[PDB]
């Protein structure tokens, strides 16, 4: 029965809000992926998304599961999916999580890119707006000692698609599995990442890399590089282009993300601030975004 510790406070199993099975009905399912497996569902009535751990899993998967719930459990931020509770004694169990109607980022991004169908689709201040909120979470975990270890649009999740969307970070699945390779995120990472120590300036590297999504409406990163090309690139000096229309003022805070030394680098509220002055800039806001043909 482990603990888990987090802005000086300890907690376990039993510090969780289980919510009676009978009280919770799936809708229907949304999908899978390395997040693990989610579901719409509702309680009671209030509409939730659904995560499952498998029946057929490890003795570390449950272990997993419970320190997934432990840590989202403790955390108190707007741009932070909320957890509404557990289903830990029913099987298959359950951790009940805000619903997120807009889906994941990367996928929003691809998906309402201006087109000549829809060619307002999307606005740099819709863009700026996504960024803010996704540094408000992150200066939220800075100041809580919490390094994510995964800033990625893949990672974070929007309240709905349309105006007024809220972005939230939706995945703390490396930082799970840190508490306690092919897989890791190297283009999200700096160079000192590979004496392998983090911070939460490795955290500010990874947010510029995700500003780079966030502008270029959901291309992968570093077009064209394999992990070990974009590690020797980077470690090199190498930075990726502005994304294409891109503001300069908004370019400049993922450069100044990207510095190779770490004290060089912002913390979230000096990124917040320059985020705050690019969205007050009209030459900024007034920029188009490129028309996908
Ligand atoms: C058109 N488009 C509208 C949005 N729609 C939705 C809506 C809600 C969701 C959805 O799961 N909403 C959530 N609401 N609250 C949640 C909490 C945790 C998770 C797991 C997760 C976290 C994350 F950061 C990113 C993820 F893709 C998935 C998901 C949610 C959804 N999920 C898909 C994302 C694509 C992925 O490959 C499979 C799971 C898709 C997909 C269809």
């Amino acid at each position: 029965g482990p603990n888990y510790c987090f802005a000086g406070k300890t907690s376990s199993i039993s510090d969780l809000k289980e919510v009676p099975r009978k009280n919770i009905t799936l809708i229907r399912g949304l999908g899978h992926g390395a997040f693990g497996e989610v579901y719409e569902g509702q309680v009671s009535p209030l509409q939730v998304a659904v995560k499952t751990l498998p029946e057929v899993c490890s003795e570390q998967d449950e272990l997993d599961f419970l320190m997934e719930a432990l840590i989202i459990s403790k955390f108190n931020h707007q741009n932070i999916v909320r957890c509404i509770g557990v289903s830990l004694q029913s099987l298959p169990r359950f951790i009940l999580l805000e619903l997120m109607a807009g889906g994941d980022l990367k996928s929003f991004l691809r998906e309402t890119r201006p087109r000549p169908s829809q060619p307002s689709s999307l606005a740099m201040l819709d863009l700026l707006h996504v960024a803010r909120d996704i540094a408000c979470g992150c200066q939220y975990l800075e100041e809580n000692h919490f390094i994510h270890r995964d800033i990625a649009a893949r990672n974070c999740l929007l309240t709905c698609p349309g105006p007024g969307r809220v972005a939230k970070i939706g995945d703390f699945g490396m930082a799970r599995d840190i508490y306690r390779c092919a897989m890791l995120p190297v283009k999200w990472m700096p160079p000192e990442a590979f004496e392998g120590i983090f911070t939460s300036k490795t955290d500010t590297w990874s947010f510029g890399v995700l500003l780079w999504e966030i502008f270029s409406l959901g291309y992968m990163p570093y077009p064209s590089k394999s992990n070990q090309e974009v590690l020797e690139f980077v470690t090199s000096g190498g930075r990726m282009d502005p994304p294409k229309n891109c503001p300069g003022p908004v370019y400049r805070i993922m450069t100044q993300c990207w510095q190779h030394q770490p004290e060089d680098r912002p913390n979230f509220a000096i990124i917040l601030e320059r985020i705050e002055y690019c969205t007050q800039d009209p030459d900024v806001i007034n920029t188009a975004l490129p028309i996908e043909y």
